[PDB]
């Protein structure tokens, strides 16, 4: 037979389209909502070896991602198109203000799919492989 290398190439371009259909709010709730669940108790176990200012950091990020869940289990189909909006606005927001203060555990994480994963300065587009802009499911 031929040789075996079937099943991967490049499916970069691709992967926002995966990251943005998976971390939409559909899947995004749930999967904000448990990580926010675990994220207390990894904070408290690790506490005691979290840096002051990095701990300070992931209680942000998981008050924030709190909100954000908060938002989408209150949110209902019958308000108005400026509530879907506005919620949308508040919680996007939300998202870019923790983002910008970091990526959770990748123990925290280790629900997700090895690839779509989160870095810090990739997130603060500090040091973008293309500059122009690349995000997650943001734009
Ligand atoms: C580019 C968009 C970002 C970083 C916003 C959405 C993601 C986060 C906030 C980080 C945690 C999210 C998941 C584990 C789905």
């Amino acid at each position: 037979g031929m040789d075996e290398g079937d099943g991967e190439g490049n499916i970069l371009p691709i992967m926002q389209s995966i990251m943005q259909n998976l971390l939409s709010k559909d899947v995004l709730y749930p999967s904000l909502k448990e990580i926010t669940e675990k994220y207390p108790e990894w904070l408290q176990s690790h506490r005691e070896s979290l840096p002051p200012e990095q701990f300070e950091k992931y209680q942000e990020q998981h008050s924030v991602m709190c909100k954000i869940c908060e938002q989408f289990e209150a949110e209902t189909p019958t308000d108005s198109e400026t509530t879907q909006k506005a919620r949308f606005e508040m919680v996007l927001d939300l998202m870019q203000q923790l983002q910008d203060l970091g990526h959770p555990p990748k123990e925290l994480a280790g629900e997700m799919p090895p690839g779509l994963n989160f870095d810090l300065d990739a997130l603060n587009l500090s040091g973008p492989p293309g500059a122009s802009g690349e995000q997650c499911l943001i734009m």
